[PDB]
């Protein structure tokens, strides 16, 4: 937290020790309405996030692993040589907004909106998501992913025009007969505040993903562990 740059240093003091979030999102899948509540912890020290997600509305219309990336990239782990391209964490407290397009290969697509932003300590993340073009028969409405996640790499690029940046991904999702569901990703994501942020050279975040279940939980959930460490620029 001891840095050369006080831009670097500012940021890194809202996120050292660990960090309560709060998600929420509200989400409409070919008129399907159902709302997600999700509380746990995040430590960018070591790029570790715990969240505990509930279906509020009843039983979840799509498959959990669809929403992994949806459902806070402020708490990835930048090496300290790395820490001025951090632009998650330069846009906080006023936070950034997180858009995306989701194209579900031979089905329907994801829109989303987010707000990542601080309210008192707690780092909350509030998504609206609208589903259109799918097929009942298919993958998603028709419930056939397996509940586990694979290691992915995001590319993250400045867009200098809109004071922001943009990554473009694929996610392959596991079905239970062998097969993949692919999912590309369109993401772009601008800062809420008017002040300065950092706009990175382009560079990558290796991603980790853990699926589990609540033994005692009733409710339609999902448990995640997730760790996101950013690469791709080398010190000597």
């Amino acid at each position: 937290h001891h840095h050369t740059d006080p831009m670097v240093s500012k940021g890194e003091e809202l996120f050292t020790g660990v960090v309560p979030i709060l998600v929420e999102l509200d989400g409409d899948v070919n008129g399907h309405k159902f709302s997600v509540s999700g509380e746990g912890e995040g430590d960018a020290t070591y790029g570790k996030l715990t969240l505990k997600f509930i279906c509020t509305t009843g039983k979840l219309p799509v498959p959990w692993p669809t929403l992994v990336t949806t459902l806070v990239l402020c708490f990835s782990r930048y090496p300290d040589h790395m820490k001025q391209h951090d632009f998650f964490k330069s846009a906080m407290p006023e936070g950034y907004v997180q858009e995306r397009t989701i194209f579900f290969k031979d089905d329907g697509n994801y829109k989303t909106r987010a707000e990542v932003k601080f309210e008192g300590d707690t780092l909350v993340n509030r998504i609206e998501l609208k589903g259109i073009d799918f097929k009942e028969d298919g993958n998603i409405l028709g419930h056939k992913l397996e509940y586990n996640y694979n290691s992915h790499n995001l590319y993250i690029m400045a867009d200098k025009q809109k004071n922001g940046i943009k990554s473009n991904f694929k996610i392959r999702h596991n079905i239970e007969d062998g097969s993949v569901q692919l999912a590309d990703h369109y993401q772009q994501n601008t800062p809420i505040g008017d002040g300065p942020v950092l706009l990175p050279d382009n560079h990558y975040l290796s991603t980790q993903s853990k699926l589990s279940k609540d033994p005692n939980e009733k409710r339609d959930h999902m448990v995640l562990l997730e760790f996101v460490t950013a690469a791709g620029i080398t010190l000597g």
